[PDB]
């Protein structure tokens, strides 16, 4: 475009592209928070003669409506007056492309047809940060060629300029006659007004009404400065000083002329109040509500006699509304009338038309009409599996512990998980007393009987914790012990979780629960307090739906006003209809070409939503619903991130959020392929957060590509049409290489599904990238590579295009000067200063928003969870993030997956929600100048990075990325084992297919093979053992040598650890330790690091080394009572540790009184291909007397019935001899023993009895034999055994009973160690058991 600058008369310059009518316009520069309805907005009266600065970073959206279309009043149908009234207008990115059923053209045609100047590209924040508090900011959007001087239009009368210059009458023949004072009234004034029967006279600002007939009188604006419309002031005091007694109402410029006219003082502020969040207080009755206000003058607090402050606002103390003390007049500061804004207000109209129909009294007549005592209470932690629903983690329970501490409520908290990061804290968020005991109602039953709490918080460890608390409920057993349900009570949550009687109540208040696909989905989050304050915290719109599983943004995108407001006000109403007294989400589908909606769920528990949603705006939603249920209403709750305002807000934000779900992939499309975690990224355009979001799911995705990752090729028979209409693992390639073909993006939206707003989005994407491949590191320019860092491009991805290496591209633009930006999310897009140290970092700025004295030591976090990378890392975060603070060393934490406890930005300095690449964690710690950087403690991902940011200039902590190197690297690890004579097994990386074959045949089968293809000799019969161990300078001082339950296979991060050892001899024991004190010595090792071994008999085998903390770390450090982590952070900076009570080689700390186990969570089966495995992640660690109650104690916390009836035995043909002595073992305990027909018959020829079943695939072909399904759902078998089979024939029937097992919550066992070690435990043994601390 042409380019033109804002000019501040502060001397603040930003260069934008123009967008509108582009002519230089100079004018009073401002700023409104309110996100939505931008056409509604620049209609609105009150910015004439200002230059609008708009929060939203994303302006254009919707396009713009039918402009000249009029209502039946003869009004504009669509804006609120009869064209655009800003000056100008200044946004972040202007979407020249727009989508939605309304528009009619672009955003940049209107402008440009009503002759309004307009540019993006200037960092709107900044310019907030600028403006805020000054006044007047006088500026100019000035273009070359057109010079402007700086002009201030207030100290003209704009209420004259902008009003009815006759009298003109809509609703002619309505009852009421209604007098309208247009001091720059809006349409919806109007509307509200002839709806409840008004006929309304508008007159001039300056029309004599003194005299006229009429039955009630209103004013409304708008611009300027109240105090140059004295023929109006005098007007209005006429009617006060006379006998008149027709309500009066004033709306904003109303509020500011009747207290002139009463002999009220006005002020321009210093600080406005223009948002669609501002807080107001109702000062006689205490009620908050959310409001619209487009002001710049107030009223003097100090009111005239005969008059009364109406409302305040909740955030500056402000005026906010005045009422007569006698008379129907009143007035109120904000925008009832909304459009923009929330419809909270609306009321206010019903009362002047109450007023009316009275025969006079006070506005208060006909306006709407801590207290529990707790002192011990109750905190249900995340607990075990839930019958149909996905399996879940929610550590929410310590916000609440922390809630309730600083209102000096002891607490109690039970998770059964004796490792959890949950119970691993030490401050504001330690229960006073934990249980180490399973979520389930006998349980909880006994830490009720035990600790006689008074109120119990069930709402936030998940669905089983939920579960477990109305089970409680209707048991009696809350009302028999006097515990009292804080917050949402059970009666209002079981009207939510029955489907029925959620319908029922819905349809009470004309709300209403058939294929609702390529409906758009929208979800809101809600907050309702024990005062009927009832607030929106966030609001969410899916991307693209494929179970909660969605890609998801924040905000919502493809609404206008109309359909967010009404989603808004529905949301209030269901959730105070509900009884909510703390959180719900609510999800909507909105149809999307008209207004019509459906309700599709409501969740009263804290979720997935809630924290994703407090994550995106920083919100503490689970602390603030903690206040909540102690009766605590949400203006007397602070908001932690501003520090100076209250939880009574709606959140504001100039950035946008894109949360993608992380798939199980790893492993190498729909069925048994779930979602295993999240990333969630932050950027200023959609592009940004967009390819940031996708980077952020795995190190191998580039960004928005067309190419499928890995190098693989599109097959040559590729049918596309298919691809896009059915759920895949390369859907999002399939959606850029669409748009690449050139499928038009209509079709490709039919197909999908997604909103064609998002598509094109995504074609600029990919127009960017042919745009950079016809360039070079000489032809492109600055703009361009300016533009392609704004749209998210990696320096990796420009390096392709130009023919570069990465660093050469970074070199490049560093020379340029071209770098991001680090910025606050504050919760209030600026509105007031933040001092929060929660941050993101955008190429979409001019300035940072903190500086960088601190010089801290860098955290690096795990990224996504998935399969092997779990919430065993979050332990390891909290605890190395605690030994820094401990030690007063500030930190800097970076992690990108909104599930972790360690990404909280009151445990540390600076928390940057970021992008774990070598990219960004350079700009981030050469940015901050941080001290170091450790990088052992967040799993793979940060690990892979240490030998590439070694050599960009950072200090690692502890073990040299050198060393990390040789280890990680197998053919320099090996040698280094040959030459310390460490044995391992044979092993070769094969090229050639005749090589590979005549390695297998050189050590017989089978053989391993893992991604040019490593191939190693399989042992069989063999144990693994898990070293985990920390050095310094080479020497280890700290060890735990772990057991696997499963013989060595090729799962491990599947296996169940026992600790310490139960069946390895202490030949191989001593052996483990002199190869682990060899390994240490040889790579130098200060920090922590793991070795697996394989162990048979004597012969023991290093399997590899992981230099870098392990997923049993957590495990290992609380059975042993040293934290291993805090030990390995001290090692890594430098800090001294006494070795004397450490559990060195030469003195193991071993416990005798106890056993741990560590197993998972949950498991699934998988189908292949053919074969059916079993996946796995989270943890349950439990103690016990030995290995044998330890497992039935984890086999209790995971939320399982110990077995007592009837046992499902699958194994393969060729393993019968193998197992018959278990299958006896479990009979002569008592258990029934079920199997299919031909296993049946074999445990029944050999004098086990059994009864026979039928294949699942084979039900129909003989009514005699009983089904698996009936005899799982009638409790005959309440324990399924299904160990490896090979049979391709039954690898579909295998798959099917272990997903009824899973499916029904019963135990599943499918390996033979383990189904051993079941037997004998319950040979050997529920409450009895237990344990606690
Ligand atoms: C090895 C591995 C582990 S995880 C992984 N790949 C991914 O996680 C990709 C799979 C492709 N993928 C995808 O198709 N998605 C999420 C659909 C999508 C739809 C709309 C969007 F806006 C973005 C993504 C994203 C993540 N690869
Ligand atoms: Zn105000």
């Amino acid at each position: 475009a042409q380019t033109a600058h804002i000019v501040l008369e502060d001397g603040t310059k930003m260069k934008g592209y123009s967008f509108g009518h582009p002519s230089s316009v100079a004018g009073e520069v401002v700023f409104n928070t309110g996100l939505g309805g931008y056409p509604e907005a620049i209609t609105d009266p009150a910015y004439k003669g200002q230059i609008l600065t708009m929060a939203n970073p994303i302006i254009g959206n919707g396009g713009a409506p039918d402009t000249t279309a009029l209502d039946e009043l003869g009004l504009s149908k669509y804006l609120e007056s009869n064209g655009i009234k800003v000056s100008g207008l200044l946004v972040l990115d202007y979407s020249k492309d727009y989508n939605h059923w309304l528009a009619t053209k672009s955003l940049g045609q209107w402008l440009q047809e009503e002759k309004v100047p307009a540019i993006y590209g200037v960092d709107t924040r900044m310019l907030t940060k600028i403006i805020r508090d000054k006044g007047t900011m006088l500026g100019k959007i000035e273009f070359e060629g057109q010079p402007v001087d700086f002009v201030d239009p207030n100290k003209q009368n704009l209420i004259a300029e902008v009003s009815t210059k006759d009298v003109k009458v809509y609703g002619k023949g309505n009852p009421t006659k209604v007098v309208a004072v247009d001091c720059g009234i809006k349409n919806n004034v109007i509307r509200l007004l002839v709806k409840r029967g008004a006929e309304v006279h508008l007159v001039p600002w300056n029309h004599d009404f003194t005299k006229m007939e009429y039955d009630g009188i209103l004013i409304a604006g708008g611009p300027g400065n109240p105090a140059l419309a004295e023929p109006l002031i005098q007007n209005v005091r006429k009617i006060l000083e006379s006998d008149r007694k027709e309500p009066l109402f004033g709306i904003s410029t109303g509020n500011l002329i009747t207290g002139l006219a009463a002999g009220a003082k006005t002020y321009k502020m210093s600080m406005a109040n223009r948002g669609q969040n501002q807080p107001v207080l109702n000062i006689t009755n205490k009620q908050a509500f959310i409001t619209a206000q487009n002001h710049g003058y107030a009223l003097d607090n100090t009111l005239p006699a005969g008059w009364k402050p109406l409302f305040v606002n909740v955030n500056d103390q402000t005026n906010e509304g005045i009422m007569h003390e006698s008379k129907p007049f009143f007035a109120v500061q904000f925008h009832p009338e909304v459009t923009p804004g929330p419809i909270d207000t609306e009321y206010l109209f019903d009362s002047f038309f109450s007023l009316i129909k009275k025969g006079k009294a006070t506005t208060i007549t006909s306006v709407l009409p801590s207290r529990v005592e707790v002192s011990k209470v109750l905190i249900l932690g995340s607990g075990g599996l839930s019958i149909g629903q996905a399996g879940e983690f929610d550590y929410s329970g310590s916000q609440a512990v922390k809630a309730m501490k600083e209102e000096n409520v002891k607490t109690v908290l039970m998770n059964p998980n004796i490792a959890s990061v949950q119970t691993n804290e030490v401050g504001l968020k330690q229960a006073d007393t934990v249980y180490f005991l399973p979520i389930t109602p006998q349980f909880v039953t006994e830490v009720i009987k035990a600790e006689q709490p008074d109120g119990l918080i069930l709402g936030m460890g998940g669905q089983t914790a939920l579960n477990c608390g109305v089970e409680l409920f209707k048991r009696g057993v809350l009302k028999e012990y006097g515990v009292k349900v804080l917050g949402t009570s059970v009666e209002s949550i079981m009207a939510t979780e029955d489907r029925q009687l959620f319908s029922d109540k819905l349809n009470e208040i004309n709300e209403k629960i058939k294929s609702v696909t390529g409906w758009k989905e929208i979800e809101y989050e809600v907050v309702r307090d024990a005062d009927d304050n009832c607030v929106t915290v966030c609001n969410m719109e899916n991307v693209d739906a494929m179970t909660g599983d969605s890609v998801v943004v924040a905000p919502a995108q493809t609404l206008s006003n109309a359909e967010f407001q009404m989603l808004r006000r529905t949301s209030i109403n269901v959730v105070r209809h509900l009884g909510i007294v703390g959180e719900c989400n609510i999800q909507f589908a909105l149809h999307p070409t008209s207004m019509e909606y459906c309700i599709i769920e409501v969740n009263a528990r804290l979720s997935r939503s809630s924290a994703l949603a407090s994550k995106a705006t920083g919100y503490p939603l689970a602390f603030i619903a903690a206040k909540i249920a102690l009766g605590i209403p949400l203006p007397e709750i602070k908001n932690v991130v501003s520090g100076k305002t209250s939880a009574c807000f709606e959140p504001s934000l100039d950035y946008m959020v894109t949360k993608i779900p992380r798939w199980d992939l790893d492993r190498f499309i729909g069925s048994s392929m779930k979602s295993v975690g999240e990333v969630m990224a932050i950027g200023r355009t959609f592009e940004e957060s967009f390819q940031k979001a996708l980077r952020m799911c795995h190190p191998s995705i580039e960004g928005f590509t067309p190419r499928l990752p890995m190098n693989k090729e599109w097959p040559s028979n590729l049918d596309l049409r298919k691809e896009l209409s059915e759920p895949s693992s390369t859907r999002i390639y399939a959606i850029a290489k669409a748009i690449d073909d050139n499928m038009s993006l209509d079709e490709i939206e039919k197909l999908t599904y997604i909103d064609k707003w998002f598509l094109y989005k995504m074609r600029d994407i990919l127009n960017m990238e042919k745009t950079l491949k016809g360039l070079n590191s000489e032809s492109m320019t600055e703009e361009t590579l300016k533009r392609a860092k704004e749209i998210g491009f990696s320096d990796k991805q420009i390096s392709k295009c130009l023919g570069l290496t990465e660093a050469q591209t970074r070199e490049l633009r560093l020379k340029k000067n071209i770098h991001p930006w680090v910025k606050q999310i504050d919760t209030l897009a600026a509105e007031y200063p933040s001092v929060t140290n929660y941050l993101y970092v955008t190429y979409n700025g001019q300035e940072h928003d903190v500086n960088f004295d601190d010089h801290g030591m860098m955290v690096l976090g795990c990224g996504p969870y998935h399969i092997g990378s779990s919430v065993e890392f979050d332990w390891c975060a909290v605890s190395s993030i605690r030994t820094l603070r401990q030690l007063g060393k500030k930190t800097v934490v970076v992690n990108c997956n909104p599930e972790t406890v360690s990404t909280d930005f009151d445990e540390c300095d600076k928390l940057y929600f970021e992008e774990l690449s070598l990219e960004r964690i350079l700009d981030i710690y050469h940015q901050e100048a941080c001290g170091g950087c450790i990088i052992s403690v967040g799993g793979q991902i940060p690990n892979n990075l240490a030998v590439p940011l070694y050599k960009n200039g950072v200090k690692i902590m502890g073990t040299s990325p050198l060393q990390i190197d040789r280890a990680e690297d197998r053919s320099i690890f090996s040698a280094v084992l040959d030459e310390l004579k460490v044995a391992q097994a044979p092993w070769k990386a094969v090229n050639t297919l005749n090589e590979a074959l005549e390695f297998a045949k050189s050590v017989d089968y089978p053989c391993l093979l893992r991604p040019p293809v490593v191939l190693t000799k399989f042992v069989e019969g063999a144990r693994e053992v898990e070293m985990d161990a920390v050095g310094k300078d080479g020497r280890v001082i700290s060890h735990a040598i772990s057991e696997h339950v499963e013989d060595a296979g090729v799962h491990s991060g599947d296996a169940t650890l026992m600790l310490p050892t139960q069946t390895i001899s202490q030949g191989a024991i001593e052996k483990v330790k002199d190869a682990t004190r060899k390994i240490a010595k040889a790579f130098a090792i200060s920090g922590p690091f793991n070795v697996q071994f394989l162990v048979k008999g004597n012969d023991v085998l290093v399997i590899e080394c992981n230099l870098r903390a392990s997923r049993s770390f957590p495990f290992v450090s609380k059975t042993l009572g040293v934290d291993f982590i805090d030990v390995a952070t001290k090692v890594m900076i430098g800090e001294n540790v006494d070795e004397k009570h450490l559990p060195t080689l030469d003195h193991p700390i071993i416990p005798a009184d106890y056993v741990a186990i560590k197993a998972p969570m949950f498991s699934w089966p998988r189908l292949r291909d053919l074969r059916c495995e079993m996946a796995s992640t989270g943890e349950v660690a439990c103690f016990g007397e030995g290995i044998h109650t330890a497992f039935l104690k984890a086999m209790l916390s995971t939320g399982f019935k110990i077995p007592q009836k009837g046992i499902l035995i699958g194994i393969q043909q060729s393993f019968r001899p193998r197992f018959l002595g278990v299958a006896e073992q479990l009979h002569n305990e008592g258990f029934k023993l079920f199997a299919t027909e031909a296993t049946s018959d074999w445990l029944n020829a050999n004098n086990v009895p059994a009864t026979p079943v039928a294949w699942p695939s084979q039900e129909g072909q003989n009514p005699s034999l009983s089904s698996i399904r009936k005899l799982i759902r009638d409790g005959s078998i309440d324990l399924v055994i299904n160990l490896p089979n090979n049979n391709t024939k039954f690898v579909h029937d295998n798959y099917v009973i272990r997903r009824t097992a899973v499916d029904s919550g019963i135990p599943l066992l499918t390996n033979f160690q383990v189904t051993k070690l079941f037997a004998e435990a319950v040979q050997k043994s529920s409450k009895s058991l237990f344990h606690y601390r």
